[PDB]
């Protein structure tokens, strides 16, 4: 069906470990979209063919306004191409570099949109496992959209693949290589809420070794400007024991969230 000739390619949107992502327009329809390009040699050398498969399968079936659509794929001799919904306002990562910190209302709105999307996912027992700002995209009305389902799986779960870069968003049970489930995404939600308000993630350090220590011991502290209600929500999400972390419903109904978010459930 689809081939490279069906598209005109435009500017680079971003770079991943494997993904090189371009703006593109389909010739017959003039449909604007994003084209995620992957090198077959790189995928093979790293041995992550199963991740790509899961990304396509999971993200093509999901339908939710806060989850990025995947329309299709094709491949030639050297490359694989994923056909994605184009997110015109870019990444949450970028927006954070621009503004340094988000205010409480921006933060709570983003957390609600996140919790809504994750609730939809967990209902099918899909866990994302790689929730972080570079993988959170923004729509034309500024609405948050979860993307990059490469690490996602069905629960319960062990980990078969080597951890790549930053440990910053991962809970103790996943970095210690133990078994894990849905609550991993709840931990990550707490890490994000903190980073949104403060400008950096709670377990950030100079070395991999030190970050691992701070995560496994849950060693974090708050700046003075973080309010009582945000402290309450964040402290509930970052529990060492996954079973003590709240349900997503409790997050969406948390007093600080409801007082400050500009969107519903
Ligand atoms: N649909 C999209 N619209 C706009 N930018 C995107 C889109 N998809 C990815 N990007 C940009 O490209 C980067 C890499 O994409 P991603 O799919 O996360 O690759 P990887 O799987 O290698 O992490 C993202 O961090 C983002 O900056
Ligand atoms: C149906 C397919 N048949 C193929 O022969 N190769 C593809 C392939 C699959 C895993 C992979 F890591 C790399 C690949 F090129 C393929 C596929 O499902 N894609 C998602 C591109
Ligand atoms: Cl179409
Ligand atoms: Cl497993
Ligand atoms: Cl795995
Ligand atoms: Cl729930
Ligand atoms: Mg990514
Ligand atoms: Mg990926």
């Amino acid at each position: 069906q689809w081939a490279l000739e069906d598209f005109e390619i435009g500017r680079p949107l971003g770079k991943g470990k494997f993904g090189n992502v371009y703006l593109a327009r389909e010739k017959q329809s003039k449909f604007i979209l994003a084209l995620k390009v992957l090198f077959k040699a790189q995928l093979e050398k790293a041995g992550v063919e199963h991740q790509l498969r899961r990304e396509v399968e999971i993200q093509s079936h999901l339908r939710h306004p806060n989850i990025l659509r995947l329309y299709g794929y094709f491949h030639d001799a050297t490359r694989v191409y994923l056909i994605l919904e184009y997110a015109p306002l870019g990444t949450v990562y970028r927006e954070l570099q621009k503004l340094s910190k988000f205010d409480e209302q921006r933060t709570a709105t983003y957390i609600t949109e996140l919790a809504n999307a994750l609730s939809y996912c967990h209902s099918k027992r899909v866990i994302h496992r790689d929730i972080k700002p570079e993988n959170l995209l923004l729509g034309s009305a500024g609405e948050l959209k979860i993307a990059d389902f490469g690490w996602s799986v069905h629960a319960p779960s062990s980990r078969r693949t080597t951890l790549a870069g930053t440990l910053d968003y991962l809970p103790p049970e996943m970095i210690e290589g133990r078994m894990h489930d849905e609550k991993v995404d709840l931990w990550s939600l707490g890490v994000l809420c903190y980073e949104f308000l403060v400008g950096k993630p709670p377990f950030e350090a100079n070395t991999y070794q030190e970050t691992y220590k701070r995560i496994s011991r849950v060693e974090f502290t708050f700046p003075d400007f973080v309010t009582e209600g945000a402290r309450d929500l964040i402290s509930r999400l970052l529990k060492h024991n996954p079973s003590q972390r709240p349900m997503l419903r409790e997050v969406l109904e948390h007093p600080w969230i409801t007082a400050n978010s500009s969107k519903p459930s």
